[PDB]
């Protein structure tokens, strides 16, 4: 059913120990968090978005709410060295995924994360599931489990 890459994250949520946790490739675009959450009847706010960026020694993976924009200066100062957002090459390069469905899990390596903590108010939310198309919902307790994030003040606001 699911295209390869959204069968990749599957794959990956099964290998972890969430195989309840199900991706979906929708009849409606998910590639946007508005459209996402237009796809699943969902506040923006509750749209996981899975940003690389590039570090000195390694990339890192910060999971920011729909509602939220990226702060880089606060995602700088966690990482404790200079961050630069990853061009759409290098997040291919990096995670085996491309922009528009880049998941939280499944990648070419596993990123050291930082979870926008706002994504703590909510009961369940929804990450990308390797495609423009999919998506899977987790509540924030399992996204923490699944990526070992930590929890942060990402946002700009
Ligand atoms: N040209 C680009 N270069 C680098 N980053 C980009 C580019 N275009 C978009 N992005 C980044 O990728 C983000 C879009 O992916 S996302 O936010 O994680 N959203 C999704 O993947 C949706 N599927 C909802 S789950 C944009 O908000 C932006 O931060």
């Amino acid at each position: 059913s699911l295209s390869p890459s959204a069968r990749r994250v599957q794959g990956a949520l099964e290998t972890r120990g969430f195989g309840h946790l199900k991706v979906v490739e929708l009849p409606a675009s998910t590639r946007t968090a508005k459209e996402a959450a237009q796809a699943v009847g969902a506040e923006v706010g509750q749209i996981v978005k899975s940003l690389v960026f590039v570090g000195e020694k390694g990339a890192y993976l910060f999971l920011v709410s729909g509602k939220n924009r990226l702060d880089l200066g606060k995602a700088t100062r966690l990482v404790g060295g200079p961050l630069r957002q990853a061009t759409p090459e290098e997040v291919r390069e990096l995670t085996g995924f491309a922009i528009g469905g880049v998941p939280p899990v499944g990648h070419n390596t596993p990123l050291p994360a930082y979870l926008d903590e706002d994504l703590l108010g909510y009961p369940e939310v929804w990450a990308a599931g390797g495609t423009p198309r999919a998506l899977f919902r987790a509540t924030p307790k399992e996204l923490l489990a699944l990526t070992g994030a930590q929890v942060a003040d990402l946002k700009e606001g």
